[PDB]
């Protein structure tokens, strides 16, 4: 044994494994929003001996020896994250090392609130995000609505949009000390400079969670949030196309002096985390950079593009979106008046190399079996589809839609709706019939990363 | 722009500093206790397309479509977690999604205590870690002593040990929920048995953080924490080897046996651990790091990682053997694991001034805290750890070189102390003066001459 041996080799299993995750991306149409086709320029920084260095502490203020190179590494990131939203060092600082984004904004939770402090964020089902305070009629589910005291705002159920009046109204009754902005599953653009309004008023910090938009937002498409924000959060895997990470922006220098750097770092670690990952650190950084070019500017034209392409097409063909449509790059179908289900919807699609995610939609109390269906063009954007393409993929999905309502009028239970999928031998061959033509059509196009891993 | 480019050719500004700090892996002696050197194999799977991936919920389960792949990694996954550590699937699960050793202690709190319940762990400086409550006397630090309240137990300093009577009796006054038994610099061998007595007397859970020796664990060269733990959690990148991940055990089927209706009682972890892992904590399980962690689990269940282990063990002997030799003192006087922790106030020196001059010979360790010491950042000890060098095939003889180059590095730092005063000026002096950095840049070569004769598990360049 010397460590050396490829994968291929010393673990055949695992090797196949892999192998066929690769083909499953390659043969479907990947629509899950919050995916991506990660570099692979990335992926070779995140599979190196970076792996190895513990490295707890932050450039020049370590805890363990040999840290030069890291330092160096982790530096270079910092300075790709502001460059990369043309960010001024001086007025904004970034910490690199939060492990993903739910760890990125409970640090943000822990540096500038107290146990038991209040937040506001958009409700789940509205859009809002798990870690934005969620919890239940019947239980608290994310734990920053455990530790902290958490209340939702809410859309105006007419309109599709954030009520920003009535954000404005409870604000002022409730006294949080923080308020999100940012969405997982809404389609529209958020008003920024009214939630900051909001915030002067009830002196609350706003802290803008642009996980899913930040590569637009770095690409320039869409009005950033930097202009009004105190704290930023973001992923790197969504739109930003990197590895899986998070990031921290926060102001600094003189607000009228800005405290919140050093909060921030300490919440980071030692508060929250242990050692940094630097292998996902470099992946980041490598991702940063390619969102600086032209490319990604076209890039990221082009996400907004197929995603109102396929917001069209889904109209004309009689389906109910949330909001009516899209700015940016996802759309979310209400299926209940179309008498489906996300989970059956998401099944039946998913068996014909069709993949997309359930999704909740406003007035829906299950995330397990809700109303809808969320689908994101970053992923297959980044295979070079075009609006066309979007307009192929929908009617793919239409078809697919239509094999689901089918199999629903023949079925009562759940189970029975999967069961009789697999089972009924007309429902398989049409099944297959459209998985084929589906594959055909996906496998064409070209696709980021290794070629077989 | 296809994506499809190598680093080094899209990105040679980053690509050159990764080449680096593999050639500084290579060169020095790598004496951190908590690092290793993971193998090719798990590497290429941390850098895959399985970034690409989200897959939220369990297997069968999930919030995502198109999960079928990852889901037979994650269960694969599970099986040789459980194989590697030979345990009953009937007896015990485990949750392999923890992004990291801190996540993997926090999901265990949140999901069996409400918040500000009580937690008892070593106290750092005796040898407990960040995330087992550690609060000092001005400042709450980890977030663990904050969302939760704690008390550390403490060490018989007159031996060094872990003092069992004195848990009994404070933990019977302050009433734990959950007693944690586990180290980051403690080189002897929990009383796991005594653990288990005293969170029965109080009816507490026991936790046992097994991170730093759960290869040892594996490979059965040491006790195993599993006997008498309700719940063990650890990392998978230090004595395993593997990929940064965490992982959490849980005991579930039978616990008791109802007298009257005769029927079973069952342990009740198994549910909440996994929902305080999701949705309660994390998002998005990091599906290259467990197919890497897989990959890592399956190695460690060979007889070829026995062998290693029990290298372990006589490497780091052979290492405290030699630093007694030469005047040095050992917290409890030695070692029955992977590393030594060097208590160097009665030699003059203190940690932060020993890690440096040490660094710029190559050999990389970490200073440390050590029982009575009041800072981190300038504690009176270094820790050395034998897995790293171990993994390149390094010998008690090596070892014992290695013991050598570091009583010159100290001897040459003891001198910079007399001649200096703040650590400002001795960390200076190392550079501008010409004779200490002559006799800095000789110990370096012969010191990187050695290493770099020796096996590296990974990538050849990267
Ligand atoms: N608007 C929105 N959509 C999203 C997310 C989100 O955070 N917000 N997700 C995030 O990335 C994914 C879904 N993740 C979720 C997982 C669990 C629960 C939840 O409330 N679970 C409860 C209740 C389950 C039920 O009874 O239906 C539980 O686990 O008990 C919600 C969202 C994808 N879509
Ligand atoms: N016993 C033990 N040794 C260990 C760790 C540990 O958790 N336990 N570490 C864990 O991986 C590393 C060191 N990490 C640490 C980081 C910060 C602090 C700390 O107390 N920081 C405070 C005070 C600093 C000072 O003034 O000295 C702070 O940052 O405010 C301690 C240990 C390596 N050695
Ligand atoms: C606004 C926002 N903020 C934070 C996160 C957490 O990201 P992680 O899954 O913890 O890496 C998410 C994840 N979202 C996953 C999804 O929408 O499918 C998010 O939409
Ligand atoms: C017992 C125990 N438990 C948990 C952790 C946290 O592991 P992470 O750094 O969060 O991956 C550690 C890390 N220790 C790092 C060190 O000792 O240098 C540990 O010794």
């Amino acid at each position: 044994w010397t460590g050396q041996e490829s994968l291929s080799d010393s673990d055949p299993e695992m090797w196949e494994l892999l192998q066929r995750e690769k083909d499953r991306q390659c043969r479907g149409l990947e629509l899950i929003a919050s995916e991506n086709f990660c570099s692979r320029a990335a992926l070779e920084a995140l599979g190196s001996c970076l792996n190895n260095k513990y490295s707890e502490g932050y450039p020049g203020k370590r805890y363990y020896g040999g840290a030069e190179v890291v330092d160096e590494i982790e530096l270079l990131c910092q300075r790709r994250a502001l460059e990369a939203f043309d960010l001024d060092p001086a007025q904004w600082g970034v910490n690199v090392q939060p492990y993903s984004g739910s760890p990125a904004n409970l640090a943000v939770y822990t540096a500038l609130l107290q146990p038991h402090d209040r937040i506001m964020g958009l409700d789940l089902p509205d859009g809002g995000h798990l870690t934005h305070g969620y919890m239940s009629d019947v239980k608290r589910i994310s734990a920053t609505s455990i530790f902290f005291e958490s209340m939702p705002y809410k859309l105006n159920p007419k309109t599709g949009l954030i009520d920003y009046n009535q954000l404005a109204l409870t604000a002022r009754l409730f006294r949080p000390r923080l308020i999100i902005a940012g969405t997982s599953a809404y389609a529209r653009l958020i008003d920024y400079a009214r939630m900051r309004e909001v915030c002067d008023e009830v002196k609350a910090h706003l802290l803008a969670d642009m996980a899913h938009i930040s590569g637009l937002v770095a690409a320039k498409v869409i009005p950033s949030p930097f202009k009004h924000a105190d704290i930023v959060t973001t992923t790197t895997h969504k739109t930003l196309r990197g590895a899986r990470s998070g990031l921290i922006f926060y102001r600094k220098g003189v607000k009228a002096p800005y405290t919140f750097e050093d909060r921030i770092n300490f919440a980071v670690f030692p508060s929250l985390q242990g050692g940094p990952h630097n292998h996902a650190i470099a992946a980041v950084a490598v991702a940063l950079k390619q969102a600086c070019t032209p490319m990604f500017r076209e890039y990221s034209l082009q996400v907004l593009k197929n995603a109102r392409a396929m917001a069209d097409a889904l109209l004309e063909r009689g389906y109910s979106l949330v909001s009516g449509g899209t700015d940016n790059h996802l759309v979310l179908v209400d299926l209940r008046p179309k008498g489906l289900d996300g989970a059956r919807a998401e099944r039946v699609l998913e068996l014909v190399s069709i993949t997309a995610n359930k999704n909740t939609c406003p007035g829906d109390r299950s995330a397990i079996t809700p109303g809808g269906l969320r689908l994101g063009a970053p992923a297959l954007t980044s295979r070079q589809f075009r609006e066309d393409d979007f307009r192929r993929v929908v009617d793919f999905i239409d078809e697919g839609v239509n094999i689901g309502l089918e199999v629903k009028s023949k079925t009562a239970k759940l189970q029975d709706f999967k069961s009789f999928l697999l089972k009924d031998s007309e429902t398989s061959q049409r099944l297959a019939n459209l998985r084929q033509r589906v594959e055909q059509f996906a496998r064409a196009f070209p696709m980021p990363g290794f070629d077989e891993h």
